[PDB]
């Protein structure tokens, strides 16, 4: 009869929650000291020498040193296509993309589910985040069925989003959950490489240098308002957040969706787009809050890439360890996408635990979490850690 | 410092409304009485005698008299792979998809703006709902440019949904608009038909019958909570928002994104699913607001097919004219997928007031939306008219 009654009751009371994180990747690990042969190997770019050695010195200077990744040097030798350059393959890349993505994020939901200890039958809403791997209906559906969950959770299917996706579902997942009482939502963001990678072209650099950062992995985070008391344990508290694109971007990062897969235009000038923008928007989401030293907080940055970290940590002025947890995922798993805010989220709190500290934030109260990607979009999401 | 604070006093107070609505479509006009004609004319499959007059059988009881259709016999032409049922034309079709999509999208979106009457500036956040035309930066960062809307407005990219995705934005709005004050959505449904155009399959008669079908136009509905007083104009308030999933569905509708467009399916059984599912949608919905009869109520029902209204007014047991506006809908613009609920809305309201009625719903108060697509998903958005 009310709109305005149902509307009261129905309503969260408290703020968004981060309550539980589940990660799982592809059990082949890729060794980077090693890459670049394995890869101008099975391309069969071998006569090009120079792009080779080029390809070793990127290879280095990427401060990775380990990624996993399901395309396996079998599964690339019975798809010619896909160690090509350019050549069409785009249904066999969505097909591994299809069958691969869901079945990850299932393995990192679960252990995110076991943690949270609460029943599947709670998760009101899902929100799936994915490069690719097209189909109707999509892979959430997937998702929903390999895991069981309810016929009537409320669906969120995010499509080629991009490297910055990893605050765009915090920010989403916000709203949701704070917006209706036990309301209890389910994140998982799975990145798999199988579209991305391609053969070596000696005019085609960009596309050279993706095939040394990204890398596979999936995040399950459990996200609601108003904690259970005992039952339910918050780790990180959504204060705000906040979207944003940079004048003069679209050209930085980007790609289509071709019929040789995904491409994609990685521009050197990132790293300056960032640290040169990154200040505003830390200012427009802790002048709010009386925050003006960067270093009595703690950091989640996208590590989209070393250069890019050590341009926002220069520009800042960041003691070297505020990014030594964001580097360390980058260094073991490389650059999964969406996911690696919630590695990182994940090994934060985990090594908080570990060390005695007061807050899941290192100790401290109050964090800011990033997001680098496409037309040059920055997501600033402001975290208040939780105690012990 | 209070995270209790700050969420106390950020968020909106009354239900998500819609305040304007603006459609737009491509001017060219296809009519259907001669289409199959004309298609199996441009796919060179007039050989095809039986498949033929089999074509004008299923565009005759089609129900639909028009449909406005990017696609041009000369676009047709400089596109050969197009035309045949089967062959690489991926990056053709996109193209068009991405140029197109957002262009007609921002035609919508003029109109929209114009009735609500607000600048630009006041739109918070932009949901951009498109079958497909993937690019990174999307379609949205495209219509945010054409637009010119502000450079941090909150964006959600829901791409390659499904027929229901019409109710998916309005379930996403509500929780945009109402947790956030101030938060003025802007919603943008974009459909083409450039992506599920291909040639006759004497094998593949589910992808026959969407050639008959499937029709091209935009859809911009600007939706906050807490009105302006005399400024703003309600029309529609979203009172409750449901998704769910039929069990044994996955094979009714559906598709892949293919080397050779999107490919689709669309089983016979489907008018069966919704009409033997869509009572508990119903009552799940209604029995908590004290409504019994479906007849009380208006009804705006996603136009996949004549069939599904006809099964579903059967089951229901519908006077005729409940449908009267969503089949109208369909003969004049026919099934643009998820923007078909907003141009009946944008119809029923249009006449209502026409007609002198004391409400936008058809003189009534309660009203329901529905939404049907892939997976076989069911929304069922509850909503409240306003009055005069
Ligand atoms: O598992 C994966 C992890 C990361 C990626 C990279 C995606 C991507 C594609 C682009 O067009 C722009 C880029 O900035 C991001 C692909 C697969
Ligand atoms: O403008 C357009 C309007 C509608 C469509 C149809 C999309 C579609 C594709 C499928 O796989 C399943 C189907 O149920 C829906 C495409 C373009």
């Amino acid at each position: 009869v009310s709109v305005s009654g149902i509307r009261k009751v129905q309503r969260a009371e408290g703020p968004a929650t981060v309550l539980a994180i589940g990660t799982a990747n592809p059990p082949n690990c890729v060794d980077q000291s090693t890459y670049a042969d394995y890869y101008f190997r099975v391309t069969n770019s071998e006569h090009m020498t120079d792009l080779k050695k080029k390809f070793q010195r990127i290879c280095e200077r990427t401060q990775i040193k380990n990624r996993h990744m399901y395309l396996t040097e079998e599964i690339l030798k019975e798809n010619p296509n896909m160690c090509a350059y350019k050549a069409p393959s785009l249904d066999a890349r969505e097909d591994m993309m299809i069958r691969e993505v869901p079945r990850v994020g299932k393995e990192a939901a679960t252990k995110a589910i076991k943690e949270w200890g609460q029943p599947m039958s709670k998760i009101t809403h899902l929100i799936f985040c994915t490069t690719s791997g097209v189909a109707l209906p999509g892979v959430d559906y997937e998702l929903i069925v390999l895991l069981g969950l309810d016929p009537s959770v409320k669906r969120y299917m995010m499509y080629h989003q991009g490297c910055f996706a990893g605050g765009t579902v915090l920010r989403l997942a916000k709203d949701l959950a704070e917006n209706n009482k036990d309301a209890r939502v389910l994140i998982v963001c799975s990145e798999n490489t199988s579209v991305t990678f391609r053969g070596p072209s000696e005019t085609d650099m960009d596309s050279l240098v993706g095939q040394a950062l990204f890398a596979d992995g999936a995040a399950a985070i459990i996200i609601g308002s108003d904690p259970v008391p005992e039952v339910e344990n918050p780790l990180f508290e959504i204060v705000s957040t906040d979207q944003q694109l940079v004048p003069n971007s679209h050209g930085a990062i980007g790609g289509l969706l071709r019929e040789v897969g995904l491409t994609f235009y990685l521009n050197k000038s990132v790293p300056d787009i960032i640290s040169q923008n990154i200040n505003d928007a830390l200012s427009k989401a802790f002048d709010p809050l009386g925050i003006s030293d960067y270093n009595s907080i703690f950091w989640i940055a996208h590590p989209g890439g070393r250069a890019i970290l050590d341009q926002v940590e220069e520009k800042v002025n960041l003691k070297p360890e505020k990014m030594k947890a964001t580097r360390d995922v980058l260094s073991n798993y490389g650059n999964m996408s969406s996911a690696c805010v919630f590695f990182i989220m994940d090994l934060m709190r985990k090594k908080s635990l570990e060390a005695g500290l007061k807050t899941t934030g290192e100790g401290l109260d109050w964090g800011v979490l990033f997001g680098f990607g496409p037309g040059l979009t920055i997501e600033t999401v402001v975290l208040r850690s939780m105690a012990i």
